[PDB]
């Protein structure tokens, strides 16, 4: 039925955009935020 490891269930979850592969879904969303931000600027402040 709906239960029985037979196995392993390695799922991990690469992101399309470096391409580095995670363990958790979500964590990997996390991770993708790196990419999205840190605008680029011209007068380098911070
Ligand atoms: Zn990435």
């Amino acid at each position: 039925g709906s239960s029985g490891s037979s196995g392993t269930g390695e799922r991990h979850y690469e992101c399309s955009e470096c391409g580095k592969a995670f363990a958790r879904k979500s964590t990997l969303i996390m991770h993708q935020r790196i990419h999205t931000g840190e605008k680029p600027s011209g007068p380098s402040s911070g």
